[PDB]
């Protein structure tokens, strides 16, 4: 039928630009593209797809209200292999070889976004897997490949990757927008590609490494001479300069981390703090050193509380960088879950505990007589409290004559509070931490590349206009005279293949 | 009892190191932020707090940690409020942290050893 | 993993509890509609559920209305 | 049987009325969902809420819920109309009935205690 209506001379370039077509919540409408090509593409129509290219009307690169074309939008129907097939990346490959041009892959929507940038914000890691390392055998249309395999001497071959967008020096990259973005939940499985791995790896092993290590020395220099320039108070010319880097340093945190909250977006503020919390604690530091020393300047006497606070924030805050070494690294991720999903849980339901029996307890002794001050320790409610808390973490001697007119009661309520925090509350908080390490074993190995990712890219962002001329590998990519732009050797072995190497680009193997 | 003692080797150098490693951190930074909160002792008076010098402090905390001896608040502290809510920080941080998962570590450890 | 279920049971019980509670008026807080099938005389009530698949791809013949969406 | 398969713990027979539909126009009253429209891969379907709604004494969802002698109660729940039904049941009037109930408990505890 649709065959029938084209060969009558239906409108192909029609566009579907209904409110029901272009939805906003995903559950009141279908997004295909606003075009019966794109809706043929979306919808696993093959045949339907071949008969509308090869047409006299048909216009492969329109682009509808959102701006975006058949490419982007076969990239935002995209899902992973368990909701639906392979075809959308069939699709993608099929319309893209049909066109044989590059328009179609250079084009940006209403959104300053490619197709493949698009595949990277939205999650889609397959399509990008399939962009990043696409090689096409055939010799008419070579131009379209992103991988380009040098060399191939037995069951070792030197494939070149392109990195035109894909290197984080292009405004807005490939690398760059699948670290920073928040908003996926397959921003692990993204980062193991080809490409973007092995560029991470080299620019941790050329430039971040040697900057996170100075940026260690810097911050334990500074927070050692912070304790002993607080700690050796007066309560020396030779021994201003600890002070007074003290004071550079904290002013110079303090900036860095103001121009790193003032931009920062309230997308990654969303979860539990797992990208955003050393900030907040960094500037805290930083500020209260800086009000420490405003109100020592001055006859202050709330100053050494700052001073105090900052040593020991200061002190915590030097775990940030256990993610330099790997199992430091997940030792601290470990950290941040367990102390986020079954500690907060623990602490509500015991102060709960604590503060109620505190207060019952407090209600069962009547006041001391004459000349008696020390008749109970469960005198007011924070003496309750107090007592508690000391009979929780095994300190102090447990006194049962205190001045209850109930002792029998009193010494229920004691029982209960111990049965309920040392043998439940306690004990299960031990054995709910165990399936959270089991969950995290192997969810840590990701979650901290991902830190370190982040770590290298805002290093990387550290660098002036100058000293960034570290590109990843030379400038010869694929045989295209003109415009080679970059790319990036990768070595692969795989005894599986065994045949014969015809894509190949250079007779001589190595270097 | 080979058994029993390689999985002393896996565990002791696996998940122990980096406990002690994090805990004396802890021990260290909290020992001499509460040893700069307690000014010097007046005239004929020796023992008005347990945390005096920073080794004292790092002792109070450890056998604290150990759940040895008596927790007592009422310290030559200028700012006892603050005293306290380090003291409290520590716990939390340490015994029900740190220790706890410990444990909760390494019986993943000895699960992949077994 | 049999705690996402139980959780769900206390709730729904809270919730039936919470909707008996309520007097014999304040109730009239239906489901959705009141149009369901194509019979003539009492279309009783009806329960908008949307679905979203990408594995069938068939004709649809068993379509009720012409104009998806409201 | 309806009400009985709701009661026996039969979840496949429950599942199977719950969602039945037919496509034939000789008999197109005997089924329970109905598929208003479908573009793409997005439909919209009716369910029937007849005996289901908890408005009719004793219903599909009450029975479900109430009765304990099963042990498949949960899975039961899982189905399309009663999950749905409960969402909205408590995203219109149990939410906020359940915080009144919890700040009246809350204000009452408190001022008992104090
Ligand atoms: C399993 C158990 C482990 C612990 C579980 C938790 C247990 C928590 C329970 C704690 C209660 C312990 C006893 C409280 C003190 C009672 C006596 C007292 O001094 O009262 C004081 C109140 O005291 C406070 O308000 C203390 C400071 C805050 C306590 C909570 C800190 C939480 C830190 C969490 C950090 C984040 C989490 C950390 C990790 C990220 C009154 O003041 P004063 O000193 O009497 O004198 C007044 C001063 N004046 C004279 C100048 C006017
Ligand atoms: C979860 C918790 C568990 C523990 C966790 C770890 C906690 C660690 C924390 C420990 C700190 C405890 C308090 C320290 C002492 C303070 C007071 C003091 O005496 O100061 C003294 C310093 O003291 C030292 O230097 C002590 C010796 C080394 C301590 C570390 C041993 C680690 C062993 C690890 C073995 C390998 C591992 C084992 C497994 C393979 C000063 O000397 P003095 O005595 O005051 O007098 C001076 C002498 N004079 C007069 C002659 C000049
Ligand atoms: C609350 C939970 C805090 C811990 C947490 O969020 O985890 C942290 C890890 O955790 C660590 O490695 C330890 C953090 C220091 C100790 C935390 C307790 C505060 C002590 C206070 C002592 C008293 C001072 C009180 C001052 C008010 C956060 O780690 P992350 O989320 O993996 O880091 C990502 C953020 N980034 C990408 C920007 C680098
Ligand atoms: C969106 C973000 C954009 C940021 C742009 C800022 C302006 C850029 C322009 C200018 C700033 C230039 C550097 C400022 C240094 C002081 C700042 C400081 O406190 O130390 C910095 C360290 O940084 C270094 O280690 C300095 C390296 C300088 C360049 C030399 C590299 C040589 C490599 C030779 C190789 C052969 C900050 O360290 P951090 O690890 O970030 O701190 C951790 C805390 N946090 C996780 C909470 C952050
Ligand atoms: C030691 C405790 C002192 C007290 C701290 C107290 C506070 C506790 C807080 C933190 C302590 C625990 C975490 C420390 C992290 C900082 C170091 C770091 O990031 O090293 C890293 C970079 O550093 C280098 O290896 C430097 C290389 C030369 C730099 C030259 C600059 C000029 C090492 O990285 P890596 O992953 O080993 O390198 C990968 C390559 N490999 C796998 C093949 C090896
Ligand atoms: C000052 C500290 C307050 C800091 C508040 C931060 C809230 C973090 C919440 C959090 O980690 O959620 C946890 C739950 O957590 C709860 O259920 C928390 C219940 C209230 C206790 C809050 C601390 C009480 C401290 C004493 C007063 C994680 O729960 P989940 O089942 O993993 O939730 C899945 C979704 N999520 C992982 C994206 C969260
Ligand atoms: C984190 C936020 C959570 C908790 C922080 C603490 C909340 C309560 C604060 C009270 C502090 C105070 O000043 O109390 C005073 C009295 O006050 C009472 O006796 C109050 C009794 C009711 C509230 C506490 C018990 C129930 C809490 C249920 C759980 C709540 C939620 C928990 C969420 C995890 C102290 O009285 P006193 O010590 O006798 O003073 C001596 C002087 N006097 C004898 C002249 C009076
Ligand atoms: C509830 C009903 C009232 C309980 C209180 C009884 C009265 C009471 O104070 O008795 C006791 C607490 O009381 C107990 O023995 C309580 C034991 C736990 C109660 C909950 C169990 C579950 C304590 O009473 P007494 O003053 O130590 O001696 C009782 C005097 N008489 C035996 C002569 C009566
Ligand atoms: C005197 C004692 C010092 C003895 C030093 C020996 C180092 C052993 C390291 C070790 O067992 O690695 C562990 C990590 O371990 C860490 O991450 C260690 C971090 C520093 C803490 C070192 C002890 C601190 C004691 C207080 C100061 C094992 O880590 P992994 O993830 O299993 O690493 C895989 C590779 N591997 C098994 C081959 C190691
Ligand atoms: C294993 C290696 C790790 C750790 C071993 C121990 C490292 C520090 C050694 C100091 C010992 C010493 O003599 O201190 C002295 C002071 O010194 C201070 O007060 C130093 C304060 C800064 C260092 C400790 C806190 C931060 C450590 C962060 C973590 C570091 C890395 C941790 C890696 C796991 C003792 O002073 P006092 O007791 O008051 O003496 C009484 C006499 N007086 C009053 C006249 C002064
Ligand atoms: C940071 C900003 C400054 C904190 C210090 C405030 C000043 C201070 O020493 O107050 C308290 C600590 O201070 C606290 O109460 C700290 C409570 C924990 C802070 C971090 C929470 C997370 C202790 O102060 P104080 O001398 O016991 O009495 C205060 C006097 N005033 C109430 C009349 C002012």
């Amino acid at each position: 039928i649709a065959a029938l209506l084209i060969a009558a001379g239906a409108d192909v370039n029609a566009h579907a630009k209904g409110a029901f077509f272009n939805p906003k919540y995903q559950h009141e409408g279908f997004y295909f593209g606003e075009t019966p090509l794109a809706l043929a593409a979306c919808t696993n129509q093959p045949e339907i797809v071949q008969l509308l290219m090869e047409h006299e009307q048909t216009d492969i690169t329109s682009r509808d209200s959102r701006g975006n074309n058949i490419l982007h939008a076969l990239v935002t129907v995209a899902e992973d292999f368990k909701t639906q097939n392979d075809f959308v990346k069939r699709m993608y490959d099929m319309i893209l070889l049909r066109s044989g041009n590059w328009e179609l892959e250079t084009t940006r929507n209403n959104d300053g976004l490619t197709p493949l940038q698009l595949a990277a914000k939205m999650g889609k890691a397959e399509i990008l897997k399939y962009i990043l390392s696409r090689e096409i055998k055939e010799k008419r249309l070579r131009s379209l490949s992103r991988k380009f395999t040098d060399w191939a001497y037995g069951p070792v071959s030197s494939s070149l990757y392109d990195l035109t967008n894909v290197d984080t020096t292009t405004d807005n990259s490939v690398l760059e927008i699948t670290v920073y973005n928040t908003n996926i939940d397959n921003r692990h499985e993204m980062l193991t590609l080809e490409p973007l791995h092995t560029l991470l790896h080299m620019k941790w092993k050329k430039f971040a490494k040697h900057m996170f290590f100075l940026s260690f020395c810097f911050y334990f220099f500074y927070n050692i001479t912070l304790t002993l320039v607080s700690y050796y108070r007066p309560r020396g010319w030779l021994q201003l300069l600890g002070r007074m880097f003290v004071l550079i340093w904290a002013m110079c945190i303090s900036v860095k981390e103001g121009i790193a909250i003032f931009l920062l977006r309230p997308s990654d503020l969303q979860s539990i703090l797992s990208d955003a919390w050393f900030h907040f604690v960094f500037f805290i530091q930083a500020v209260l050193v800086i009000l420490s020393v405003f109100l020592y300047l001055f006859a202050y006497k709330e100053y050494l509380a700052c001073l105090v606070l900052a040593m020991a924030l200061g002190w915590a805050n030097m775990l940030y960088y256990t993610r330099g070494f790997q199992s430091m690294g997940m030792y601290s991720v470990m950290i941040q879950k367990v102390i986020l999903h079954d500690v907060l849980k623990f602490l509500f339901v015991y102060i709960v505990f604590l503060l109620g029996f505190g207060v019952a307890l407090a209600s069962l002794i009547e006041k001391c007589p004459k000349d008696n001050k020390d008749c109970s320790s469960y005198g007011s409610f924070s003496d309750a409290v107090l007592e508690l808390f000391k009979l929780t973490i095994g300190l102090g001697d447990l006194n049962i004559q205190q001045n209850s007119k109930y002792p029998i009661l009193f010494l229920f309520l004691l029982i209960t509070y111990v049965i309920l925090t040392f043998v439940l509350l306690l004990n299960m908080l031990i054995a709910l931490m165990g399936e959270t390490v089991e969950n995290v074993s192997k969810e840590s190995e990701r979650i901290w590349r991902l830190q370190r990712a982040r770590t290298i890219l805002e290093f990387e962002k550290m660098l002036p206009e100058w000293l960034r001329s570290r590109f990843r590998m030379g400038e010869l990519c694929k045989v295209a005279e003109d415009d080679f732009r970059l790319c990036l050797r990768i070595n692969e072995v795989k005894w599986t293949e065994w045949k014969t190497h015809v894509s190949f680009l250079n007779e001589d193997p190595g270097p």
